[PDB]
C-alpha cells in the first residue's frame, strides 16, 4: 500500500532516505494486533480512529483525554491518516491527568494493569504498549516496565526530552524495554532528545502531525512522538509474523537504517526505525 502526502515520519519509517512523502506498508496494517497507549487517555470518538480505539482504564474522575497528548500518541500508532499500523486495535490507559502529570504509583498500577488486561482482549498477532512518559530514575518504575515486557507485551518507552543521558530517567533506563530517542526530518537527533547506552532505537519525533482532542489535528514534538512510531511499527511487524513481543525491539534494531543520523553522541546507537517494506 501507498499513502501519498503522508506525515514525514510515516514516510521516513518506510524509506532508506529522508526527504520523501509517501508512506509504504503492507496492507495487513497491524490487523489482529493491539496497542495500549499509557498516557492522558484517547479521544476514541475521533473519526481518525474508525471505531478501533477504546478507553479501558483510568485512575481519575474521567477516562476522557482532556489534554490531547494521549490522543496524539494514539494517532501516530494507529489512526487512519496519521498512524503506522492503520488497522490495529488501540486501548487507552489514563495514568496521566489532564495536565499530563501522574504519580509514579499510578503509572506503575497502569503498567501492571496492562500485563493482566491483555488476557481480556483479542490480540492474536500480539500486544504492544506505548509509554510516552517519564521522570527521574526509579527502580520501582523500571521494574514495572520490566514486568509488563516479561508478561508478553512489546514495551516501547520515551527516552525523555532533557538532551541528557537517559540512564537517569525511568522507565527509559530499564534495559529490557525498548527505549526510543527522537529524530527530525533531516535525520538529525532532535535537539531535546535524550541519548546514551540505554537507547535502543530512534524514531521520528520533531514536528509530528497527528490527532488531537475535539476531533482536531496538531503538530507537536517529543520522544513521546517517536515512541508511538516504534510501537506501531512493532504491531505492524507482529501482524506480518516477522517478530514477537519478546524480540521486536531487537528485530527493529537489527533491521533499522544504520549510521544515517547526525549529532548522535559517541556511544549512543545510530539506528532509525525502518519497516523494510518492499512495495
Ligand atoms: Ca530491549
Ligand atoms: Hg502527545
Ligand atoms: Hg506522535
Amino acid at each position: 500500500a501507498a499513502q501519498t502526502n503522508a506525515p514525514w515520519g510515516l514516510a521516513r519509517i518506510s524509506s532508506t532516505s529522508p526527504g520523501t512523502s509517501t508512506y509504504y506498508y503492507d496492507e495487513s496494517a497491524g490487523q489482529g494486533s493491539c496497542v495500549y497507549v499509557i498516557d492522558t487517555g484517547i479521544e476514541a470518538s475521533h473519526p481518525e480512529f474508525e471505531g478501533r480505539a477504546q478507553m479501558v482504564k483510568t485512575y481519575y474522575y474521567s477516562s476522557r483525554d482532556g489534554n490531547g497528548h494521549g490522543t496524539h500518541c494514539a494517532g501516530t500508532v494507529g489512526s487512519r491518516t496519521y498512524g503506522v499500523a492503520k488497522k490495529t486495535q488501540l486501548f487507552g490507559v489514563k495514568v496521566l491527568d489532564d495536565n499530563g502529570s501522574g504519580q509514579y504509583s499510578t503509572i506503575i498500577a497502569g503498567m501492571d494493569f496492562v500485563a493482566s488486561d491483555k488476557n481480556n482482549r483479542n490480540c492474536p498477532k500480539g500486544v504492544v504498549a506505548s509509554l510516552s512518559l517519564g521522570g527521574g530514575y526509579s527502580s520501582s518504575v523500571n521494574s514495572a516496565a520490566a514486568r509488563l515486557q516479561s508478561s508478553g507485551v512489546m514495551v516501547a518507552v520515551a527516552a525523555g526530552n532533557n538532551n541528557a543521558d537517559a540512564r537517569n530517567y525511568s522507565p527509559a533506563s530499564e534495559p529490557s524495554v525498548c527505549t526510543v530517542g527522537a529524530s527530525d526530518r533531516y535525520d538529525r537527533r532532535s535537539s531535546f532528545s535524550n541519548y546514551g547506552s540505554v537507547l535502543d532505537i530512534f524514531g521520528p519525533g520533531t514536528s509530528i502531525l497527528s490527532t488531537w482532542i475535539g476531533g482536531s489535528t496538531r503538530s507537536i514534538s517529543g520522544t513521546s512522538m517517536a515512541t508511538p512510531h516504534v510501537a506501531g511499527l512493532a504491531a505492524y511487524l507482529m501482524t506480518l509474523g516477522k517478530t514477537t513481543a519478546a524480540s521486536a525491539c531487537r528485530y527493529i534494531a537489527d533491521t533499522a537504517n544504520k549510521g544515517d543520523l547526525s549529532n548522535i553522541p559517541f556511544g549512543t546507537v545510530n539506528l532509525l526505525a525502518y519497516n523494510n517494506y518492499q512495495a
